[PDB]
């Protein structure tokens, strides 16, 4: 009756993988109101972050943690478990706590040192495995097995929960104090710059204390021929159905700051100020991850064993892309109704949590020898995290601050991925 | 043999970082008021420095951290492994000196915040492991040469004083190349010179990280009638530590407040902002070169064969009247600029060939070891309180800049080293 602790003590690493890669996305919008806003003109929205520099403060965190995964999994061996362990974990509370710093007051010196401090951020969320280290080692015992890892990695969603309300939070206690009129009136005083200056600091430091409590939680407790023939058809399809994942799963939650203001949820862009935006994207993207994340990662738990491993991603895939299309096509109808849009999203969130995304990952562990059961999940998590790369530095720029055509091609490209993922889940027999 | 002083100066390592971290802080003080505290017009007579109170906290909160720290990692921080507090407080000193080189915002306010908070913590990992408790202290090989390791280990303090000067010379001097602008005379806004020198004073104090990093991986790979009968040494100890950390703070911390009163720069509103650091960091180097450290060198020569009571007591003598003598020629150090170097650099000098050597060592050799540990615990604690009046008492003096303010604390200086001339002789050499 008390191991849903033990899951919680399992998935920290999880919960903080979530709250230091997806609390970006709520203060994208005020790193470039304020920074990267000329003071003068006031021609277009509120000036925020160009392509390229959108592209990499997402980006950069994804480019360490693949690095991390990669070095700390092939020199990870003369070391571990204390070593890589203690090393990752406090990574990722001290240049945590370093991105909510500054090395001046240039925009091109504020960003620089946060793009630095996010690279070592990805490094931390990298070469540290998060269930792989401990509970794929065993996955013994035939009773909740599958069960019990979605149910550990049910954190990412409680990860994204805690993302949202933290900003959410933050957002209202500073917005309280000061009220400023909106940007289609006092176009300078819309940044409230010496308030709003700390606001994105508080948010991204927040996020050094559940590395501090993985710490303190972990720290107290006790390729030839032959795989060639035998499963490199399998290899490979278990490699692309993550990598058909992530550019589906971080392309949803990374671009989460242009979807709603496009239709609805939000009051765009140049009609409210820099905190109360940020406030209304918080509240929409903790909205949605409530309805969507959360019950999708229960369901698997529910019903992971009863249904099995093919039919689920299966469906999954499938419904991605039907979902999708109807997100796209329809675009015009969606941006009329403010909540049939919401809806959607709502169960492309859900049927993403209860389908392939806790899924993918269990494929390299119920599958290929000991021999080599490490590399093939190494290189399948490093498939996930291109996939995760592609994703940021890729689908990202086909939406950002673009127009309607934009987003709905970025619409149909991600249906026609996830399409294309549910063919190439027929690859993964499970008996 | 080189292995000799290599091991010297791997043990010694500690104090160099030591007093890097505290003394970094020294040159970069008038940067910080010419950047931060000069607005955008309402030039006067002088460029904007530190408001009194803001220097007070900046130069002395280190050293409450430090008294803070030798508390903590003191009194109940000695039951947890020796290794433990010493990686803890060896890897709190680098992420507070990288820390110190980032602010949390653009105001004043918030640098000032953030300098202060990170200074302290650092003071705070300064303090406690205290680099010579845990170290070869205990093998006391008998009374002859038991010293003179000891005291050649204190040379990296001087080193690291050496190497703050250097430090700071070194990055003012790049970044003055590729940035020239006209002096505060000629220009009140350029002459703040200030996406330069918002990133030297940064660089300058983030440096500190790598002594202690350094220290970091050398030192991993390790593996009621005695109140009465020992009273008056214990008096005599503390009080005398109290007034050397005194004078050699106050000496220290307050050069920048010296030396534009009475020549070896350039005045203060005639120069940008990085030649002034970069002058004043020359002069502090030069100080420390051919002042402090062979005065290291010197005690370290002479410590057994003249002992430690007769140079502590002639240290504090020539302490007494070579500050008084600077006291009152103050007019005369105004006409000749080369005497004044020399008078200051033998003040540093028999400052090093004194008690710098002897007070750290004055808790040795008296109070058993039944109260060995909390004797020298109080001993230090009363060296960083002089330390922290020095901070915020002298150097107050000093910055009003007054004329008379210097007079007046050059001469309750000389008072205080001949108090501890006259309290030199409570203890006893044996």
């Amino acid at each position: 009756m008390y191991h849903m602790k033990a899951i919680v003590i399992a998935g920290m690493g999880f919960f903080t993988d979530a709250y230091d890669l997806f609390c970006i996305s709520t203060v994208s919008k005020l790193l470039g109101r304020l920074y990267y806003q000329p003071d003068g003109s006031t021609d277009s929205k509120p000036g925020a972050l160009s392509k390229t520099a959108n592209n990499m403060v997402i980006g950069v965190a994804l480019v360490g943690t693949l690095m991390g995964q990669l070095v700390f999994g092939y020199f990870g061996d003369k070391l571990g478990r204390k070593r890589v362990y203690g090393v990752t974990l406090i990574l990722m509370a001290a240049c945590a706590i370093g991105s909510g710093l500054s090395f001046g007051s240039s925009r091109k010196a504020v960003i620089g040192t946060l793009c630095f401090f996010r690279f070592w951020l990805g490094f931390g969320i990298g070469g540290d495995y998060p269930l792989s280290a401990t509970i794929m080692s065993e996955y013994s015992n035939k009773k909740t097995r599958g069960a019990f890892i979605a149910a550990v990695f049910a954190m990412q969603g409680v990860g994204i929960i805690f993302a949202g309300l933290v900003s959410m939070i933050v957002s209202s206690i500073f917005l309280t104090y000061n009220k400023a009129p909106s940007y289609k009136g006092n176009h300078d005083l819309s940044r409230q710059m010496p308030a709003a200056d700390y606001v994105w600091r508080i948010v991204l430091m927040i996020g050094a204390f559940p590395a501090l409590a993985t710490f303190y939680w972990r720290m107290k407790m006790p390729l030839s021929m032959e795989f060639a023939r035998r499963h490199g058809l399998h290899l490979i399809g278990t490699t692309t159905t993550w990598f058909l994942l992530d550019i589906a799963f971080y392309s949803q939650n990374l671009t989460q700051k242009d979807i709603f203001p496009a239709m609805g949820l939000i009051s765009g862009a140049a009609e409210v100020n820099a905190l109360t935006e940020m406030f209304q994207i918080s509240k929409a993207s903790f909205l949605v991850a409530l309805l969507g994340t959360f019950p999708g990662y229960w369901v698997t738990v529910a019903l992971i064993d009863k249904m099995g491993r093919y039919m689920i991603q299966l469906i999954g895939f499938f419904m991605m892309s039907m979902f999708m299309l109807a997100m796209g096509i329809l675009y015009d109808y969606l941006k009329t109704h403010h909540f049939l849009f919401g809806l959607l999203y709502a169960l492309t969130f859900f049927f993403a949590n209860f389908g392939p995304n806790s899924t993918t990952f269990v494929l390299p562990a119920e599958l290929f020898p000991t021999r080599v059961r490490s590399t093939c999940h190494a290189i399948s998590a490093a498939a996930g995290k291109a996939g995760a790369i592609v994703a940021a530095f890729g689908i990202q720029k086909l939406t950002y601050n673009s127009q309607v055509k934009s987003i709905k091609k970025a619409l149909i490209i991600l249906s026609i991925t996830n399409m294309l993922g549910f063919f190439f889940t027929f690859l993964v027999p499970e008996t």
